[PDB]
């Protein structure tokens, strides 16, 4: 079927002198569903790759460079919203959800999903 996606939540991880937010993406294709876990940088690489290959789609992603606390929960919430709208637009077009970089991002061809 035509895939459906959402980004319901995010989680903070830390290592030493370091933190990062991990976005939980629910991906549904047909009668099945799974979880993909993506950092903003992973959305961004995809956005940059596809904005060049599909200019007229006027792809939009939330801001990359933040002047302020990039771990403000208000900020992360707005960012998640923007990323959700980003990917949810991606899966509307078969030109996109048959794109290899998109299918890998959402793990649409992993053998683990049967």
């Amino acid at each position: 079927s035509c895939p459906s996606v959402s980004i319901p939540s995010s989680d903070e991880h830390r290592e030493k002198k370091k933190r990062f937010t991990v976005y939980k993406v629910l991906v549904s294709v047909g009668r099945s569903e799974w979880f993909v876990f993506r950092r903003y940088a992973e959305f961004d690489k995809l956005y940059n790759t596809l904005k060049k290959q599909f200019p007229a789609m006027a792809l939009k992603i939330p801001a990359k460079r933040i002047f302020g606390d990039n771990f403000d929960p208000d900020f992360i919430k707005q960012r998640r919203a923007g990323l959700n709208e980003f990917i949810q637009n991606l899966v509307r077009y078969p030109e996109l959800y048959n794109h290899p970089d998109v299918r890998a991002f959402l793990q649409m061809d992993s053998p683990k999903h049967q």
